C-alpha cells in the first residue's frame, strides 16, 4: 500500500541471475500487483544494452501467458538501462543522473540489487554510497552470497560495508528463509501450545536437518570445488533452519527482536569437531544413465585430485537449558537418491513400556520440499480386529488442505520483504559472525590435511559411516 | 480354546434384541470365521419356537448376501432352541440336558448373553448357577444395561450376581467400550510422548465428552422417561471416555491393571451438583421436516406433564495431581443437530503473545463416530504471502488412511472378547460402583425437586444455558 | 480417646525382646497416657512367673524417675502373667479364660504382640486364632522379623497366616516406618510444591539410602551369618525408604491407599543383577581398641571360614516414568565409621554454566538419625566482598527449630497405630513379596557361588569398590 | 590496573551526602586497603577550604577506632581539595593542573563522583569533558539520582552525558545493586537447579518486593514532597529486585550480558495502571512514641493540602512465556511497623490435596536486610506423635552460617566496582529508560487528578486498601 516512488536497480542486468532469477521474479511481483505503482526498475552492466535487448534474452524466462501481453509492454515500459563500468566513478555518476531524471528520482527509494561477483561487491557498495544514492527516500543494498569464505574474509568485507551502510539498509539473502515451512517454524513453535512442553532435551532424543539432491554438480565443479558443500549449504541453509528450531521465544515477531535470538543460539553452539564430522565424494555409476555415469572428478572443470566434499554429515550442540546434550544432525549432499530438504525431531522413548518395545519413536517432521508439508509419526492401534500399536501420523499436506494456494518462490516473498522493510528473513552481520566461529576452525583443516573425502555411487544415501555417526550419537532408524 | 467346543445360549433369544443384534452379530463373527470351529448357538426363551422361526425373525437383520445362503445353513446347523420360563426349573434342566447332548456339552464352555429385562436378571442368574452350569469348562455371564436404576438399586444387582458368580465370569455390557477410537484412547496416550507432557492441568484448559443424536425417541418415549439421558448415556457411555481420557498409565495392558486405573479415577470425582448441571427436553420445530415436526411431549407413550431430559450438560472434576481443576464437560442429547461421538480437549493459550491475539487454543480430537478420526487442530502461518498466523490441523481420518480396513462393530468385538476372556472393555463391580456414587445424589434431586427441563427446538443443539454453562467453567469457543 | 477394654497380650515375655523394648515401650506410654484407661497387659512364655519377677527383671529398663513410683505400681497393678507352652493348646485355653476374667476380658480387643522366635510363629498364630479369640471386640497381631528368608519360605508363612488372620488384622513390624524423618518423607514430598517439579529423572542424577553402624557383631555373628545385611538392613528397611522417595502420589494419606502406591512402586523394579551389586566383609583394625581389633571371622560364633557380608552397595532401578533410568543406590554396612540413616537426592548440573565449572551438583538430604534434618545443599555467593559462587546450604535441624520437643522411638508411635487401626506404616503382604522378587534371585546366588566377600578394615567407610559402583552409576563426590 | 594511579575526585566535597557518605565510604575503603595504591583524593567545591576542615567535617562518620589515628594521617595526605564553581572554566582549569600536579597525574585514572544537585548535572558534565579529563587513563563518571523526574526529563539528562561520555563511562547508581542478598539473587537462581524449574508462572502464584521503614520524612518533607514515594524507592530500588528475580538466565556473568537480561524483561513490563496502585499518606499516633505523634502535614517544611505519596503498592506484570498472567507486587512505604527489605515468592497450592486444607503456600524468601538471609516456608509433618502437616521452614540466615564474615557497604563494594570496571550493578541507559517509560504515565495522573491518598497511622502497616488489592490479584495470606 505504497505511493513512494521507487527504482529497483538490478546491478549486473546481463548476467544470468538477473536474466533467469531476478528479472523474471520483479516481473511476477509486477504481474501480481505486488509491487508500488510507482516502481522503476534500472539494469546496470558494462554490455551496451536496450530495454529491447534486456526483453529478448529475458522474455524467454518470464513464463508468460499471450494475455499478458499488456502487463509485458506496461513492464518494459517501466524498464531502463544504464550501460557502465564497476569501479568507475563516472559511469555510476551516469547511473545517478539517469534515476533522478526518472520521475521524481530524486525523492523515490532506491533499492540495489547486487547480481555480480562477489569479487565486485566493495567497488560497488564504495561507488554506490557515493553517487547513487538518495538523499530524500531510503536506500537498502540487496546482498547475496558468498559473504566470504573465512571468518576473516567475511568480516572483512561486513566492516567495509558495515562502514558505508547502516544494518537497517543491509538485506542479506538466505533464500531458504523464504522458503513456506522454513518460514512456519516460527508459528508451529510458537503459537501452539502442544509443540511446547515437548521441545527440550527432556523429550526429544535429536535433530536433523537434512538436505539432499538428486543431481551432482553439473559439468560445473569448477566453481564448487573452490566450495566445498559445509561452505554452500550447511554454514547457511542448514544452519539457519536450525536456529529457527532451538533458538527461544522473541519479545515478538519484531525484525530484530528476532534476529538476537537467532545469533543467542549460534553463540551456545560451541566448534564443530573433526570426529563428529563425515566427508564424502561422489564417484560416477557405471549401471546408470547419462549425467549419472560421471562422477565428479570425472568433470575437466574438477581439480586433478580433489579432496572436495560433495556430502557432509555433521553433528552440532547447542549448549544451554533447553538443548544442553541433544545432538543437532545436519546432513548435506548431492549426487543422493532425491531432492529432500526437511526438519525432524526425533522424540525419546516412552518411559515404562506396556507395549513390549512395539513402538517406534515419535517424531515431528516438517518438510520444506518437495510436497510441502507438516506431520507427526506416532502410534495408533492397529486398526481393525486387532489391540496393537502400529505406526501412524498425523500430517497436514499443502497439497490437499491447501489445493488451490499458490505458494510463492522465496526471491517473490524475499524481494517483497526489502520493499517492506522486513529485515527478520534476512541473515544479520552478527550471524555470519557467529556461523564462520564454528565452521572456519574445521573448514581450514580440511584444507591442511587435505582428507581424503568417503566416496559414494551416484544415487547413494551417502557414505554408510554417516549413518553410524547417527546412531551414535543417539540416532535410531527402524521405521 | 480355538480347538475346544463352546456353546453360546441366548437367553431371550425371540426378543428384539436378540433377532435384532445379538443374532446378527454373533453370525457375522462366524461368517468371517472368527468363532472358534466348535461352537454351538443355543436360543432360551418362552414362546415355543423352532430354529425355523427364529431365523426368518432374524435374518432380515443379517446383511448377508445371496452369495452366503450356504453358510446361513452352515450357521442354523449350530443352532437349536429350548422353551422354558424364567422362574422354572423344570425348564432350566431341559436347557441343560439339551447343551448336554450337544456334542462334547458337559465339556464345554458356556456363554450366557443374557437378553432379557432387568427384572429377570434375579431369577436366571440363579437357575443358571442352580442348573445349566458346566463343571469341565469355563462359565461365563454377559450382562447388559441396565446395571439397576441407583446406586443402592446396581448394589442389589452385583451383589446378587456376585454372590453366584466371580468377576472373571461376569461381563458387563458398554458398547462404547468397544468402539474404534475409544479403544485406541489407551494406546494414544500411552504409547506416545508427543502427547504425554501436555496431558495434564498445566496445558489442558478443559476436557470435553460429547455424544448427540439427530434424532429423538422414536415413537418409544414411555420406555426413556423412566431413565433419562443421564441414566442412559452420560453415567455410562460418556464417564467410561472420561475414564480413559483422565486415566494414569497402567502397569501393563492387562484387564484390572486397567481396569485398575478406571476405577482410580472414578473414586477421586466428587459427586456432581445441580449448580453444574442443564437439563432440556426437546420440543417440535413446525417449519419441520418430518418426525421433528413432534417433541418428546407429543407423544402418548410418554406420560403427561413429563419432566424428564432428552438432554444434559454436566461438568465434572477429576480431583488429583493431574486434573486438579480441569473441568470435564459432559454433554449428551437427543434431537439435536447432528450425530456424534467425541473426546476433545482445550489446551490453554500459549504464554506469552506474540502474534497479537489472533491465535486459537489448541486442541485434540477423537472423533469416535462418525467418520472415525484423531487430529489436533492448531496455529500455522496463513499459507502463501502471508505471516499472519491461520488455523488448521494434522489430521489421522481413517477413511482416507485406511479406507480398505474393515472397522468391526462394537459387539462383534466385544462378543469376540468374552470368547478370549478380555475383560478390559467390560465395566467391574467397582466402577459401576463409583459411577453411581456420582450421579445418584443428583438423580435424586431430579426425582424429588422435579425440575422443568429447558425446552429446546428440535434439530438445535439444546439450551444456549448449556454453552452458557460451558463458558463460565473456561470452554473458549471460536464464534 | 478410647473407652473400649484393651488387652495387650506379649507372647514370649521373659524374652530379651519384651523385656528390654517391649515392656519398657508399653510403660511409656501408659504413663504419658496414651493408652486406653482400660488397658490391661498380660505376658505369656512358659517360664512360671510372677508380676513380681517380671517387674524385677524390667525396671532396670524403663528409664524411670522416682517420682513415677505410683504410675509404675499402676501400671503392674494393671500387669499379668500367664505361664504357658507354645504348641499346647491347654496352655493357649487357659490364657484365654485368664483374658475373659479381667473386667469385660470378653468384649476387649485384644492385641497380640509376637515378641517371639519366627520358628514359633506358626504355632503360635495357629493356636491364638483357635483359642485366644475376641468374639465381640478386634483381634490384632503385631508380627516382626525376619518374615522368612526366601521368597517361598515368606509365602509359605504369609499364607499360614493369611488364611487364618485378615490383612486389617495383621501388622508386621519395620521400626524404621516408626521413625520421624521416615515418617516425614510423605508431607516433605506431597505437601510442598518446591519439591514436586524436581522430583523426578528430568532433575536427579541420583539417590542414596544409606545404612551406617560403627561397630559391627559384637560377639553374635552367630545369629547374623546365617543372616547377611541385605536380608538384615537392605531388604527391609533401606527398601522402605526406597518405596517413600519413589512412590507416586496417594489418593489419600489413608493406610491401603497409601500401601498401594508402595507396591506399585516396587512392582516397577527389575532384579538386582550381580554386576550393580558389591558386598564386603569386616577384617579387624589393628591399631585400634577393644572390640575394633576384632574382624568378624574372629567371632567363634562365627563359622570357620565365610562368605558373608557385613556391608552391601546395591544399584535398583524403578522402570517408570518418573525414575526411569535413574540409579537407587541402596549402601548398607557395619564396622564403618560412624552412625547414619538417610536419604540423598543428587539434582543434575545446571544447563549452560556461566560459573565455569565452579558450582557442585544440588542435593536434598534428608538425616533420619543421627541430629534428625532436612537440609538443601546448594550454591550461593561467597558472602563478602567476593562473586564467586560458593556451597552452602538452606536447613532445617530438630535440635534448633524444635529443641524442647521429645521425638518419640518408633515402638511408642508403632506400637500405638495398632492401637488406633492404622496399617499404613506398616508391611504390607504383597510388599514383602515384591521385596524378595528382587532380592531372592542374588540372595541364592551368593549361596551356590558363596563369593568371597571383599574385606574392609573396622571403622573405614567400606569396600573403595563400592564408590566406583557408584561414580559408575553417575555419582559425583566432589564436596 | 592494582598498580596504576587513580584519583577520586569528589565533586560537591563539602555536601552532606560527601560528608557523610563518600568521604566516609572512600576511607573505610582505604583502611581496609582495598583500593590501589596509588589513589589520591581531590575534593572540588565552592567553599575555600582546606583538607583540614574536610577532615573536621567528615571525621565524626569515620566510623573510626583511636587505633587508627595515623592511617587516617595516611589517608588525608593523599587528600586534596580545589575551591571553584560549577560553571566557570577558569576554576575548572585549576582542577585539572591541581591533578596534573599530582605524581603521573597526566596518566592516571579519573574517577569523578558527582555529590551534587542534579541542575548542576548538566554543566559539570560539559566542563569535565571540557576541561578536568584524562588522555592517557580512563575517566569514568559516577553519577547518582536522581536521574530526572520524567521519561522526558531523563531523556534530556541521559542524552547530555551520552552526547559527552559513552556507556563504559557512565556509572548510574542504584545501591541496592550492591546489596548482599540483591547481588545473590544471579547465583541463587542460575547457579542452582533446586531454584530452576520451580521459577515460572507454572509454579509462582506471585512475587512480592517489599520495602518498609519504621521511620518517615524526619523533619524533611519538603525534598520529598517534591518526589513522591515510588520516584524514591520504587521506580528504583524494588523495580531493579523484579529485574533480578523476573530476568532469563544470561549468556554470561557478563556486565552487558546480564545488564541485556535486565533490559529484555523491563521492555515486556506493560506501564502501571491505577486500579491496580494504592497510595497512603502517614498521619500521626496520639498514643504515640515521640516522633511518630507527628505525620507527614505536621511539618511545615511540608507544604499544605499536600497529596504526596508516602507510601505505595503497585501491581506489575511482565508478559512473557516464563511469567505471564504472575503478579509482581510493589509494596513501598515509610511511618510503617519496620524495617524490612524483602522479596518473596508465593508458589501455587499442590494439585490434589491429601492433607485436607491443612496445607500452606510454600514460599522463597530472600531478606534483603535486616538480618541477611534466604529461606524457604514449606510444609513438614509436626514433629512428635503428631501426623498432621506443619509449617517450617529450611533456613540460610547469614548472621549464624557467616557470623565471623563482614558484609560490606552498598557503596563500599559499588565504589570498587567503579575502580574495576564492572557495571553489572550499575543502570544503564536503556534501563533507565524502560524504568521511566513504565511509572511515567501513572506519575503523570498523580500530578494531574491529585488523588488524596489513603491516610494509615505511624507505625502501621499502610492501607488496608493495599492489602486487598493483594488478595484481589492472588495473594493468599496466613492470617
Ligand atoms: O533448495 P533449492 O532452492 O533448490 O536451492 C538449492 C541450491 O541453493 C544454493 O544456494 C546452493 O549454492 C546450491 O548448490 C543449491 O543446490
Ligand atoms: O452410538 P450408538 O452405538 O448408536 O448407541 C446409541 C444408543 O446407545 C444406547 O446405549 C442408548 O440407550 C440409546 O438411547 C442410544 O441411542
Ligand atoms: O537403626 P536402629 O534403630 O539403630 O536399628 C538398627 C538395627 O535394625 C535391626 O532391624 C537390624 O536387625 C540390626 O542389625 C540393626 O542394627
Ligand atoms: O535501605 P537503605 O540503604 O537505607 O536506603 C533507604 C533510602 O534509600 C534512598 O534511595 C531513598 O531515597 C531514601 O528515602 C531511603 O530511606
Amino acid at each position: 500500500v505504497q505511493s513512494d516512488t521507487h527504482i529497483f536497480i538490478i546491478m549486473g542486468a546481463s548476467g544470468d541471475l538477473a536474466k533467469k532469477k531476478i528479472y523474471p521474479t520483479i516481473w511476477w511481483l509486477f504481474r501480481d500487483g505486488l509491487l508500488p505503482e510507482n516502481t522503476f526498475i534500472v539494469g546496470y552492466a558494462r554490455s551496451r544494452l536496450t530495454v529491447a535487448d534486456i526483453r529478448k534474452q529475458s522474455e524467454p524466462f518470464f513464463k508468460a501467458t499471450p494475455e499478458e501481453k499488456l502487463k509485458l509492454e506496461d513492464f518494459f515500459a517501466r524498464n531502463s538501462y544504464v550501460a557502465g563500468q564497476y569501479d568507475d566513478a563516472a559511469s555510476y555518476q551516469r547511473l545517478n543522473s539517469h534515476m533522478n531524471a526518472l520521475h521524481l528520482g530524486s525523492q523515490a527509494n532506491r533499492l540495489f540489487y547486487l547480481a555480480l561477483p562477489p569479487t565486485v561487491y566493495e567497488a560497488v557498495t564504495k561507488n554506490i554510497h557515493e553517487s547513487c544514492m538518495s538523499q530524500i527516500g531510503w536506500n537498502r543494498i540487496i546482498v547475496e552470497k558468498p559473504f566470504g569464505r573465512d571468518l576473516q574474509s567475511s568480516d572483512r568485507l561486513s566492516n567495509h560495508i558495515s562502514s558505508l551502510f547502516r544494518e537497517d539498509q543491509i538485506y542479506r539473502i538466505d533464500h531458504y528463509l523464504g522458503k513456506e515451512m522454513v518460514q512456519n517454524l516460527m508459528v508451529l513453535r510458537f503459537a501452539n501450545r502442544i509443540f511446547g512442553p515437548i521441545w527440550n532435551r527432556d523429550n526429544i532424543a535429536c535433530v536433523i536437518l537434512t538436505f539432499k539432491e538428486p543431481f551432482g554438480t553439473e559439468g560445473r565443479g569448477g566453481y564448487f570445488d573452490e566450495f566445498g558443500i559445509i561452505r554452500d549449504v550447511m554454514q547457511n541453509h542448514l544452519l539457519q533452519m536450525l536456529c529457527l528450531v532451538a533458538m527461544e521465544k522473541p519479545a515478538s515477531t519484531n525484525s530484530d527482536d528476532v534476529r538476537d535470538e537467532k545469533v543467542k543460539v549460534l553463540k551456545c553452539i560451541s566448534e564443530v569437531q573433526a570426529n563428529n564430522v563425515v566427508l564424502g565424494q561422489y564417484v560416477g555409476n557405471p549401471d546408470g544413465e547419462g549425467e549419472a555415469t560421471k562422477g565428479y572428478l570425472d568433470d575437466p572443470t574438477v581439480p586433478r585430485g580433489s579432496t572436495t566434499a560433495t556430502f557432509a554429515a555433521v553433528v552440532l550442540y547447542v549448549e544451554n537449558e533447553r538443548w544442553d546434550g541433544v545432538p543437532f544432525i545436519l546432513r548435506c549432499g548431492k549426487a543422493l537418491n532425491e531432492r529432500k530438504a526437511e526438519v525432524r525431531l526425533q522424540f525419546h522413548d516412552v518411559a515404562g513400556d506396556i507395549f513390549h518395545q512395539q513402538c517406534k519413536r515419535n517424531e515431528l517432521v516438517i518438510r520444506v520440499q518437495p510436497n510441502e508439508a507438516v506431520y507427526t509419526k506416532m502410534m495408533t492401534k492397529k486398526p481393525g480386529m486387532f489391540f496393537n500399536p502400529e505406526e501412524s501420523e498425523l500430517d497436514l499436506t499443502y497439497g490437499n488442505r491447501y489445493k488451490n494456494v499458490k505458494l510463492p518462490d522465496a526471491y517473490e516473498r524475499l524481494i517483497l520483504d526489502v520493499f517492506c522493510g522486513s529485515q527478520m528473513h534476512f541473515v544479520r552481520s552478527d550471524e555470519l559472525r557467529e556461523a564462520w566461529r564454528i565452521f572456519t576452525p574445521l573448514l581450514h583443516q580440511i584444507e591442511l590435511e587435505k582428507p581424503k573425502p568417503i566416496p559414494y555411487i551416484y544415487g547413494s544415501r551417502g557414505p554408510t559411516e554417516a549413518d553410524e555417526l547417527m546412531k551414535r550419537v543417539g540416532f535410531q532408524y527402524e521405521g
